[PDB]
């Protein structure tokens, strides 16, 4: 009866998270609200652990047109076939997508995403009065890092069209169904029109790397690999370093540890992925078979969502599971999710949030210009985004 998801669009996390996780079952059934699916719903660490790392529980089978859903619409342009990163390791390009989001492309890149981190807080800084750290630095950084990494140089209207599309498609409401899918549709013929151009300019970001690789990926596949940066890479670093700055500015003291220590940073930073909510929905599988999950059982078809915000704040793998704790010594946290899915973004984004993170230790002070409560939500984005983050020294 219970329908999802929870609208708990701020970084206030649903209390019916933390009621299923202490119910009686490990796995909880869910109504989706978008598509009256049923669905099942997992909100404990150690029954995630054991969902996620069963490859009979297939992600992309989850992803499937057609297959029971949370999301209102198809999250593709009709037509198309919306699995992109499987269909590039599909045609053999693991190695490719090593090399481009790898390590060695956080040494490619790590110099000039500092130099703009503290670029951008210096130009702030040099301010009277506020600012927003949203438009002012979440959105030219995280703009950088997906044309300089992923895509080739966009110029501010393509960006604008790729950050509309992606906020308007990956979205629970707010927009008609129909408006939803011609987001995908738009975002396709964007990259039917301007792939090959954007991976033939000089770089080394991804598109690129994925275009110039031995398999002839036709315009179609190359357009469905620029869709899968920007809806895996844009809306989801641009959440996450407008979450983790309101976290920082909300806890002073572990920002001024942070700088008498930047040794620490590190560990604030894997503990900003835990803390700091970003997905409204959750992590999905479907059971390719009859299987059975801590005594549930769940037929082929059937689809099990793990929330992972839900799992980063189970008190039974983390003590005090929503007190912000750099260095707490407890499990790997979900913010990557588990498994054969994990984030392969995961080094790109660590390295912008690190970034983030020293860019403000450096400037003890900086807080926020408004109560918490008086920021402002985008309402029904899968991931969740301030509409401004006013912001002072
Ligand atoms: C910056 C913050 C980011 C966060 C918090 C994040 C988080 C995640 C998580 C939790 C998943 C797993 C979803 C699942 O289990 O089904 C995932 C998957 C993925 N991420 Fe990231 N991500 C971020 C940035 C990026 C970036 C910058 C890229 C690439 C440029 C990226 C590329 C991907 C891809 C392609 C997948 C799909 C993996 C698969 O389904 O096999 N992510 N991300
Ligand atoms: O590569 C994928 N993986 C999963 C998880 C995901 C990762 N990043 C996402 C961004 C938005 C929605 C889902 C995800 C998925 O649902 N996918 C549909 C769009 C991208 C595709
Ligand atoms: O809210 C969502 N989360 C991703 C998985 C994910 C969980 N946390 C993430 C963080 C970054 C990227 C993807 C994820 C997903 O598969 N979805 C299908 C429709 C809703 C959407
Ligand atoms: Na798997």
């Amino acid at each position: 009866t219970l329908t999802y998801p929870f609208h708990d669009w701020s970084q206030e996390l649903s209390p019916r998270y933390a009621q299923l996780r202490a119910s009686d079952a490990p796995v909880c059934p869910v109504v989706s609200e978008g598509t009256g699916d049923p669905l099942w719903l997992v909100t404990r660490y150690a029954t995630a652990v054991k969902l996620l790392e069963d490859s009979r529980f297939s992600s992309e089978a989850a992803q499937a047109s057609g297959a029971p859903r949370q999301e209102p619409v198809e999250l593709r342009a009709p037509g198309t076939r919306g699995d992109a990163i499987a269909m590039l390791r599909e045609a053999g390009l693991r190695s490719v997508l090593a090399d481009g989001l790898g390590p060695r492309a956080v040494r490619r890149h790590q110099g000039w995403i500092n130099d703009l981190a503290e670029t951008l807080m210096s130009e702030l800084a040099s301010r009277e009065g506020t600012f927003d750290l949203a438009a002012d630095f979440v959105e030219p950084l995280s703009s950088a890092l997906v044309s300089r990494t992923l895509l080739g140089e966009l110029s501010a209207d393509e960006r604008d069209l790729l950050a509309h599309c992606a906020d308007t498609g990956l979205r629970f409401c707010g927009v008609t169904h129909e408006e939803q899918v011609h987001a995908f549709t738009q975002m396709h013929e964007f990259f039917l029109e301007h792939a090959r151009r954007l991976a033939g300019t000089p770089g080394e970001h991804l598109l690129k790397l994925i275009a110039e690789a031995p398999v002839p990926l036709s315009d179609e596949a190359l357009a469905e690999a620029g869709s899968l940066l920007v809806v895996a890479g844009f809306p989801t670093s641009s959440g996450f370093l407008c979450g983790a700055l309101l976290t920082l500015l909300r806890h002073p003291d572990a920002v001024q540890e942070l700088h008498a220590h930047p040794e620490r940073v590190p560990s604030a930073v894997e503990e900003l992925l835990r803390y700091t909510p970003l997905a409204t929905g959750s992590a999905k599988r479907m059971a390719t078979e009859d299987l059975e999950i801590d005594g549930v059982r769940i037929k082929a078809g059937e689809v099990v969502m793990v929330s992972l915000e839900a799992v980063n704040h189970d008190p039974d793998a983390f003590e005090d599971p929503d007190v912000f704790r750099p260095g707490r010594e407890g499990p790997m946290h979900f913010g990557f999710g588990r498994g054969r899915h994990f984030c392969p973004g995961n080094r790109l984004a660590r390295c912008v949030i690190e970034a983030t993170v020293r860019a403000v230790a450096r400037r003890p002070g900086l807080r926020l210009a408004v109560a918490p409560e008086e920021i402002s939500w985008h309402e029904g984005l899968f991931f969740r985004r301030p509409r401004a983050i006013p912001a002072t020294w």
